[PDB]
Formats: structure tokens, C-alpha cells, sequence
């Protein structure tokens, strides 16, 4: 459970991602894909792309940064009140992408090493940990979901 203070914090930094949607998740991708190969490997409609100049030219991966971190603001949002954003999703990721909890582990830290990286002074120690505990929360309560589908990832 966050405080309301976090929540406060979490919301804080997400107006920022908001100034620039595409990019910051372009960024997180291209932080993923070299923090973690393997997880490029799993995606069928990106596998192909080689360096990350071709990752930074797709148009395809910077419309699904899009789709991706529209879905994570609308859950953060909620506060913890996600239930009804939360599920669809989990029963995508568990039936048809099949992703373990370690790739959104892995997307979480992408996501931290991002927002310090271009607002480092609106993304200090408290506002990694609210963020942290945001991320936390998502994974926990996906995991929940996943299990309750037959999912064991
Ligand atoms: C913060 C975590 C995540 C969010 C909010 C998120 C959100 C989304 C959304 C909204 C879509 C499109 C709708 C859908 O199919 O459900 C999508 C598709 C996808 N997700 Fe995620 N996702 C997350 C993490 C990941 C990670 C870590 C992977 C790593 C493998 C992954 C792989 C995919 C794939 C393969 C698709 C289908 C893309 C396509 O072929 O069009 N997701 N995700």
C-alpha cells in the first residue's frame, strides 16, 4: 500500500513522461533490449531489429512505447485501484505473449533508469522508492492475476 504522499510523488514524475510519451518509451525499449536480449528475442514483431539505430527508426516499437506507457500511466492513476485496468492486461500477457515476472521485473528497472537518467531532479531517492513501490504493487497484483488464469509465471 502507498501512502498518499507517494502516490503523490509516483504521479509527479509520470507528468513528465507525459511531455514526451514516444520518447521516453522508445528509451525504455532500447534499455530493456541491451539490459536484457532475451526479452527482444520474445517479441515476434521486433525481433528483427539489430542495432539500436534501427530501434530508435521504428516506427512500430515507438507506437507500442506508446501503447505500453499509456496503459501503465492509466494503472498508476488509479492509486491501487487498478483492478479493472490490471486484467485485460494480465490476461494478455499470461495466454497470448506469455511474459514471466521477471520481464516486467526487468521493464521496471528500464523504467527507474530512465526517469533518473532525463529528470533527475524530480526523480530523487524518495521518488525512486514511491516509484519502486508502484512498480512493486503492478508486478504483485499481475502475478495475482496470472496464477488465477492457470499461469504459473
Ligand atoms: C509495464 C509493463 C507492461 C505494460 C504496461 C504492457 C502493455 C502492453 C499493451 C497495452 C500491449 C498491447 C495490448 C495487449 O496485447 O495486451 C502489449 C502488448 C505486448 N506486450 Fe506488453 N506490457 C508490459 C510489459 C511487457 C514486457 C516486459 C514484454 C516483454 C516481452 C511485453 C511484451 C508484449 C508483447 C510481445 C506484446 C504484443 C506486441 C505485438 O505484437 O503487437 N510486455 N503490452
Amino acid at each position: 500500500v502507498l501512502s498518499e504522499g507517494e502516490w503523490q510523488l509516483v504521479l509527479h514524475v509520470w507528468a513528465k513522461v507525459e511531455a514526451d510519451v514516444a520518447g521516453h518509451g522508445q528509451d525504455i525499449h532500447i534499455r530493456l533490449f541491451k539490459s536484457h536480449p532475451e526479452t527482444l528475442e520474445k517479441y515476434d514483431r521486433f525481433k528483427h531489429l539489430k542495432t539500436e539505430a534501427e530501434m530508435k527508426a521504428s516506427e512500430d516499437l515507438k507506437k507500442h512505447g506508446v501503447t505500453v506507457l499509456t496503459a501503465l500511466g492509466a494503472i498508476l492513476k488509479k492509486k491501487g485501484h487498478h483492478e479493472a485496468e490490471l486484467k485485460p492486461l494480465a490476461q494478455s500477457h499470461a495466454t497470448k505473449h506469455k511474459i514471466p515476472i521477471k520481464y516486467l521485473e526487468f521493464i521496471s528497472e528500464a523504467i527507474i533508469h530512465v526517469l533518473h537518467s532525463r529528470h533527475p531532479g524530480d526523480f530523487g531517492a524518495d521518488a525512486q522508492g514511491a516509484m519502486n513501490k508502484a512498480l512493486e504493487l503492478f508486478r504483485k497484483d499481475i502475478a495475482a492475476k496470472y496464477k488465477e488464469l492457470g499461469y504459473q509465471g
